[PDB]
């Protein structure tokens, strides 16, 4: 299973880690991506998922898209994990940066509570603008299913754990 996970609460668990390399080790059964609603993996965290699909995730998400239409700031979608995981869950967390109310954070981590474990990034965190200090509270306040943060950046790693309340 996960191994070198800090343990939070009851339910999250914490590493400095590359989420492509931590889903290529463990291949969990879910991996979260930073998604947009239009599945646009174009940086961050979807950036570098995409990439390590060799861009199937993004052939994937444009038929989704083309299919279904835009998700919703705060919803989520399952996709394949390609070779990263069985399934990958695209949640959209509030992009700060593009005026989105930081509110839906707590919603888009909501969609985390219908898979018994996964692997994740901090939603609305880097790219998307919010505060991964407020990110990480939400997601403990809100998940309440196993969730295997992975925190790419070591110094905000160490931020988050050692101002964690």
């Amino acid at each position: 299973s996960f191994s070198g996970y800090l343990k939070l609460t009851d339910n999250v668990y914490i590493k400095n880690a590359d989420i492509v390399e931590e889903a290529k080790k463990v291949k969990p059964t879910v991996v979260v991506n930073a998604a947009n609603v239009y599945l646009k993996h174009g940086g961050g965290v979807a950036g570098a998922l995409n990439k390590a699909t060799n861009n199937a995730m993004q052939v994937e998400s444009d038929d989704y898209i083309a299919t279904n239409g835009p998700l919703k700031v705060g919803g989520s979608c399952v996709l394949s994990g390609h070779n990263l995981a069985k399934h990958c869950l695209h949640v959209v967390g509030p992009n700060v940066n593009k005026g989105e109310d930081i509110q839906l954070l707590k919603s888009a981590y909501e969609n985390f509570n219908q898979h018994e474990v996964l692997l994740a990034p901090l939603l609305s965190a880097g790219i998307f603008g919010a505060d991964p200090i407020h990110s990480l509270r939400v997601c403990v306040d809100t998940v309440r299913t196993n969730v295997y943060l992975a925190v790419f950046d070591k110094n905000l790693y160490d931020k988050l754990v050692s101002s964690f309340l």
